[PDB]
């Protein structure tokens, strides 16, 4: 059937209930899992990690040296699951890529952004959304493909891994309050280098806590930063690093905004008017099981093509904080530098939604 794809498997649980372990169940109760079309999954390859990560990484990590949580092989288990997310997440990627699904939302833990070339960090050990995208280039020579990251962590190993390759837009939204927030990269002009400089974009929002980002401000950037230059590069397909830790429950140091997991929903589906709809996200971080849930739920049920529930008035009213606005502008202003959509005009970013909508 040619509807939305889902991938999970039980082989990445820690135990052998968790983050993945919940999301599943809600996707199950509330009768979305009903709707979807349940992939199998399996191990990368060695030589599909080797997209992305050196011989001496993979085969360190990757390779079985042959379970108490509490002792060093839950993380040796960690990394096998971590093999294992990375093969459901290009098997979703490659099914939606052909047609043979229409998109698609990857279950899969440990996430993948943080992990670099040959070190792994902050949680993750191979980065399966940017070897998803290596794969789809060298197998299926796909000429332009968009990865947008919304976890509230800049992707610092997805920038690395194409930060040269201006085939690949990558597009992050995060956290940096000028480079004290983990892990510390993803500042506004870095923009790529050498053929790539232009096609690397860090909505980085500066400015601490005073007060928190919420569902006014992403919107914003969306309307501001990302859909127009997403719409401008037009690409063929959309990967996104889908963590829900923006959400609020997630306190200050390990989170600290205060999205609605409604919000994530019709972020979705603004991603959804591109690349003919051929959009995968794969779960990144946020760990509130509650907030990681109800994002999922929205995110799945927008795929799914299901109306969404309105957003309250409050936000569609609200004009983003001074922080955001000033953020925002400091983006725009760095790229008009590269792409059309941002030179011909000034900024409306304090606007909000309905000011903006009005004024069209
Ligand atoms: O910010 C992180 C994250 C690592 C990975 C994060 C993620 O992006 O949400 C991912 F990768 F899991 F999806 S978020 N840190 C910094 C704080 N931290 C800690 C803390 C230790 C002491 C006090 C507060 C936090 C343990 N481990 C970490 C890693
Ligand atoms: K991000
Ligand atoms: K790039
Ligand atoms: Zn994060």
């Amino acid at each position: 059937r040619f509807t939305t794809g889902l991938v999970y498997d039980t082989l990445m649980l820690k135990h052998q209930a968790g983050r993945i372990q919940s999301i599943w169940s809600r996707l199950q109760e509330t009768g979305l899992r009903g709707k979807c079309e349940a992939i199998r999954g399996r191990k990368a390859t060695l030589e599909e990690l080797q997209t992305v990560h050196s011989e001496a990484h993979t085969l360190l990590y990757g390779t079985n040296p042959l379970v108490d949580s509490d002792t060093i092989w839950n993380e040796v288990h960690s990394a096998g699951a971590a093999r294992l997310a990375v093969g459901c997440v290009v098997e979703l990627v490659f099914k939606v890529a052909t047609g043979e699904l229409k998109n698609g939302f990857a279950v899969v833990r440990p996430p993948g952004h943080h992990a670099e070339e040959s070190t792994p960090m902050g949680f993750c050990y191979f980065n399966s959304v940017a070897v998803a995208a290596k794969l789809l280039q060298q197998r299926l020579s796909v000429s332009k493909i968009l990865i947008v990251d919304w976890d509230v962590h800049h992707g610092n190993g997805t920038q690395q891994a194409f930060y040269s390759d201006p085939s690949v837009l990558y597009m992050s939204l995060h956290r940096y309050d000028d480079g004290n927030f983990f892990p510390g990269s993803g500042a506004p002009d870095e923009v790529g280098t050498g053929p790539g400089v232009g096609f690397n974009v860090n909505m980085a929002f500066t400015g601490g806590l005073d007060p928190p980002m919420g569902d006014a401000e992403y919107l914003a950037a969306f309307r501001t930063v990302v859909m127009p230059i997403a719409s401008e590069f037009a690409p063929d397909v959309v990967l996104v690093s889908s963590g829900f830790d923006a959400v609020e429950g997630h306190p200050t140091p390990l989170g600290g905004y205060n999205l609605s997991a409604r919000c994530f929903g019709y972020l979705t589906k603004q991603l959804m008017g591109l690349a003919g709809g051929r959009i995968v996200l794969a779960l990144e971080g946020g760990y509130d099981l509650t907030a990681i849930c109800d994002a999922s739920e929205a995110c799945v049920s927008a795929l799914l093509g299901n109306e969404l529930d309105p957003l309250p008035e409050k936000v569609l009213q609200q004009r983003p904080n001074a922080n955001a606005v000033r953020s925002m502008e400091k983006v725009m202003e760095i790229h008009s530098k590269y792409w059309r959509c941002l030179q011909r005009t000034t900024s409306t970013a304090g606007r909000s939604l309905i000011e903006a909508q009005t004024c069209e």
